[PDB]
């Protein structure tokens, strides 16, 4: 079976009012992006390459990070989006992201 995994990151920043939320800085990456932040990856717009592909399920969070489970929710935390991520919120974490995945299969 020929199978290909798509992924997309949901990116959030902490705000005194919203907590971790969808309000980002004008300098920040897209709220929905690839791992680099440079590519826009809204989930509903990742298309199948052709009608010969179908999705195996809906999008779901990959609750894994660095070869080990994440905490529930799949979030990882960092001081800023380009910095180093951990499964746990540190005292100086100002951002967080989680990885959504979806498999497509060829017919």
């Amino acid at each position: 079976p020929i199978r290909r995994r798509e992924e997309a990151y949901e990116n959030q920043r902490w705000n005194p009012m919203g907590g971790f939320c969808e309000k980002l800085l004008l300098s920040d990456r897209w709220g929905w992006s690839d791992v680099s932040g440079l590519q826009h990856r809204p989930l509903d717009r990742v298309a199948l390459p052709s009608p010969h592909w179908e999705w195996e399920s809906d999008w779901y969070v990959d609750e894994n990070f660095g070869g080990e489970p994440t905490e529930k929710g799949g979030w990882t935390y960092a001081i800023d989006f380009p910095a180093t991520y951990t499964k746990d919120k540190k005292w100086n974490s100002c951002v967080r992201r989680r990885k959504w995945i979806r498999y497509r299969r060829y017919k």
